[PDB]
C-alpha cells in the first residue's frame, strides 16, 4: 500500500518539484513524493488537443476550442495535486514547431534560426501573437476562477528584456490576471541577459526558473541536435560557465527576494549539480517524475551534509575572532 | 497495518496539534500522528449531549446530568489520547446561540452584537452565568480527579481584560482547580486587546492559543457570515494586520515565557502563514483532523529550510564581525 | 460682550476641534474657542434633511436633493468658521440604521453584525453602494468648488484595509477629488487593523482620528448598549489596551509624518486621557462643544506641565553625560 509511504519519504528543506507534460500522466505519478509541479508544458495539450495554430482558431472563432482545452487539462493536473503548486509554462514552440499545427503556415515565417528567434515573451507581446498570448491566459484565469483552482502559477517562457516582462505582464492584467498573493508568475532564466541581470528582472516576477537545458545552449552558443558539437562533450551542464551563470542568478534573486527554481535534466542525471544547487541555496528542483524519489533522498543527504559544513566553518570563523 | 505507521511519520519540533468537536470522533483520528488535542470544543457535548442551558439545569437542579456528560466526553478523549495532552476549551457559545439550548430564553438577553457581546471570560465571571462556569470546572476537576486524567488543560475562550481573567482564575480555585505542573490554563488571543497586552496577560496564564478565525474578524473589524464582505475578500489570514497581531503575540508570549499555540483554519489551507508561523517560533500548532499529516511534512520541511537559513545568516552575521 | 473674548482664551499648542452632529447648531456655538470642526457628522442631514436613502433616490432619478441638502448644510458650516477647517465624515450609518431610511429596506440586506459589518469605506467601493459615495463625493467637490469653501476636508470612517483606502481615493479622484495642500484627506483610527498598520496607512492619508469610541469596542471586543458588559465596566477608555493602541497609532503616525486627531467622549471626561493624548504628542483633539473651553484650558496646562518636565529630564539626561 504505497499510498501511505507518502508521509514517510525524507523531508527536504528544497522543495522537490515535478516536470510534466501529459496531463493524463497526472495519475501514474500521484504516488511521488513531489511537493508540486514545477514545469507543466502545456506543448502536448496544444499539439494533440488542439491541433491547430491558436490564430487559425481565432480566424475561424473558434478561441472556444483551445481555451477549454487548455483548461481541462490544467484543471486535471491541478486538481490531482491540489493545494500543491502547478507552474503552467506558456507556449514554448518555436516557428519551426508552431508550422507543425494546421493552419500555421501563414501566420509563422520561415527563420533561420527559430532557437533564437521569435519564441516566449518577445512573441507573446507581439501584436500579431497577442490574441494567442490572450486565449492562454484566459484559460488559466478560467482555470483559476471558475474551476477556483488558486494553486495554478504560471511562468514566462525564454524571457529576454524588462520591458518585455512588463509588457507581458500588463497584457496579463488587461485580461484580468494580475500577480498577487495567491498567484505567482515565474520567469524562465534560460537566457544570458536573465544571468546579467536577474536583480533587475525580479522587480517584475515572484521568481525565476532555471532552464539548464536552453541555459546551457544559450550560455555556451551551442545548439544540442547538431551531433557534431554533442559529441565533443559540449553540451556538459557541468560546465564552468553554466555553474557561474546559475550561481549569479541564484545569487541575483536572493538579493532581491525572489525565489529560484531550475527545470532541466542537470539534476536528473548529475549529483554534483544537484549538491552546488543546494549548496547555493535554490528554493526548489523541478526534475522528471522518474528522478523525483532518488532526487528528494539525494537533496536530503547534501542538505544534512550542508548543515554539518557550515557549522564547522561557524566553529573556525568564531576561532578567528578569538585570536 | 497503519498502527505501527505512527512512530515513522516525520518529527517536527513544532508540536502538531488537532482539533476535535465530537468526542466520538476521537476513535477515528486515533491513527494520526498527532501530539494531542489542541482544542477540544465541548459545544457539541452542551447541544447535543445535554440539550439544556446549564442555568435551567440549575435551577431545576440537575447540575449533575451537564457535569456527567462534560466528564464522560473529557474523559473519553483524554484517555483515548493518554498522555497527549487534551485543551478543553470552555463554553464558546454566544447569547444567540444560548438561546437554542432548551430554557436559554429566560437567561440569554437579546443582543444586538453577540459576537462582541456577553460571551467568554465575561460571561463566566459575571454572577448570573457563574454557577454554569462553576458546573464546567468541576467536571473538569472530575475528569482530573476521579478518573485521574492528568493531561486535560483549560483554556478561557475570548479573554478580553486581565483582571476578567484573574477573577476567572480564582473562580477555578475555589472550585479546587488550580493551575498548577500538571495543570495548564490557556487564554484564546482572539480580541486585539491580548495582541496588545499578551506580555501582561502571560502572568496569568500558562500560554495562549491564538484563534485566528476570530482574531482576523476582530482585528479587521469584520463579521464572516456577511456575504458582502466575504466575498471582496476581507477574511484572509494572511492579511498584513493579522501577521503583525500574530507575531506581536509570539513576541510578548515568548518575552514573558509563555507557550504560544494556533487553533484556526489559517494553518490548514495556506502554507506560507505555517511557514510564517514556525518562522516566528510558534510552540504548537492545532489543525482539523483531515489536514494533521500534511502539516506535519509541512511544517518538518519549514523547520529544515529555517535551520538553513538561521545558519546562512550567522555566517553572514559572522562575516560582519571580521570585517 | 464674548465675542471679543475670543483671543483672550488660553493658547494650546495642540489645537481644540469641535464636534457637531447638526449645522443649524454652528451658530450657538461660534463664540467657542475651537480651532475648527473635528468632526461633522453627516448623518444628521442625511436622516432629517433627506429622510432617503441615496440608493433610493439614485432609482428614483432624485440624486440632486441628496447633493444639494449635504451641500447646504456642509456650506452652511464651513462659512460659519471660515477658514477654520472643517473635516466631513462620510457615511458611517449601518445596515439597520441604513434601512431607516425611506426605500431603504431594498438596499440593505440583514446583517447580524452591523457594528463590524458592511460599513464606512467597505460600502463605498462596493459597487452597488458606489453611487451613493460619489454622490456624497460630489456634494463635497460643490462645496469645496461652487462655494469657493476650501476649509472642506473629508475623513473616511471606519477604515479596514490599505487597498480600499486606495480605492476609495481613486473613486475620488474619478470625481474631482484629489488630495492636495488645500484638500486634506483623514482615515478613522478605529479598527484595530489601522492600530498595527498606521504607519502603511499613512501613505494615503494626510492624517489619522482616533474614534476612541469605536476604537475602545474593536479592541476590546464588546459592544456598549449590551447593558451587561457595560455594568462591569469594560467600555473605561482608560483601559491599558486602548491607550497601547493609541501611542502606537501616534507612533507610527508620526514616524510617517502623518498628523493624529481624536474624535470621542475620552478626552471630554477624564483628564488623564487629555493628559496622555498631549504628551504622546497628538496633533489635535476634537471634542463636544459643551467641553470646549474646558479641554482648552485642560491642554494648555498640561502642555505647560509636559515644558516642564522634559526640561528636567534634559537636564538629568545632561548630568548622565558628564559622569
Ligand atoms: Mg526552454
Ligand atoms: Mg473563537
Ligand atoms: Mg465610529
Amino acid at each position: 500500500s504505497p499510498e501511505q509511504l507518502l508521509p514517510l519519504y525524507p523531508v527536504t528543506a528544497t522543495k522537490i518539484y515535478m516536470n510534466l507534460g501529459e496531463p493524463d500522466a497526472i495519475e501514474k505519478y500521484k504516488d511521488l513524493p513531489f511537493d508540486g509541479i514545477g514545469l507543466m508544458r502545456i506543448e502536448f495539450i496544444i499539439t494533440d488537443w488542439v491541433q491547430y495554430h491558436p490564430l487559425y482558431l481565432i480566424e475561424q472563432g473558434k478561441e472556444s476550442l483551445f481555451i477549454d482545452k487548455l483548461a481541462e487539462g490544467i484543471a486535471k493536473v491541478a486538481q490531482a495535486i491540489y493545494p500543491r503548486p502547478v507552474v503552467v509554462r506558456f507556449s514554448d514552440f518555436k516557428t519551426n514547431e508552431y508550422r507543425g499545427l494546421k493552419g500555421g503556415e501563414k501566420y509563422e515565417p520561415e527563420e533561420r534560426n527559430p532557437m533564437i528567434g521569435w519564441r516566449g515573451v518577445s512573441r507573446y507581446i507581439h501584436p500579431k501573437y497577442e490574441p494567442a498570448f490572450r486565449l492562454e491566459v484566459r484559460a488559466i484565469k478560467k482555470v483559476r476562477e471558475e474551476m477556483g483552482l488558486t494553486n495554478v502559477w504560471v511562468m514566462f517562457p525564454f524571457v529576454r528584456t524588462t520591458w518585455e516582462l512588463e509588457r507581458a505582464l500588463k497584457i496579463m492584467e488587461e485580461e484580468g490576471l494580475k500577480r498577487g498573493k495567491d498567484f505567482k508568475v515565474w520567469a524562465m532564466a534560460e537566457v544570458p541577459s536573465i544571468v546579467l541581470l536577474a536583480d533587475k528582472f525580479a522587480e517584475y516576477v515572484d521568481g525565476f526558473s532555471i532552464g539548464s537545458n536552453d541555459l546551457t545552449q544559450l550560455i555556451l552558443g551551442a545548439d544540442r541536435d547538431s551531433n557534431i558539437l554533442a559529441e565533443m562533450g559540449y553540451f556538459d551542464e557541468r560546465d564552468p560557465a553554466v555553474l557561474a551563470g546559475i550561481k549569479m542568478i541564484i545569487e541575483k534573486a536572493h538579493s532581491k527576494g525572489a525565489t529560484v527554481s531550475i527545470c532541466g535534466q542537470a539534476p536528473s542525471v548529475y549529483p554534483e549539480i544537484v549538491e552546488f544547487l543546494v549548496e547555493a541555496g535554490i528554493d526548489s528542483i523541478s526534475v522528471n517524475p522518474d528522478a523525483v524519489i532518488a532526487t528528494r533522498r539525494l537533496v536530503a543527504s547534501i542538505e544534512r551534509k550542508i548543515m554539518l559544513k557550515r557549522l564547522n566553518k561557524i566553529m573556525d570563523k568564531l576561532n578567528k575572532l578569538e585570536l
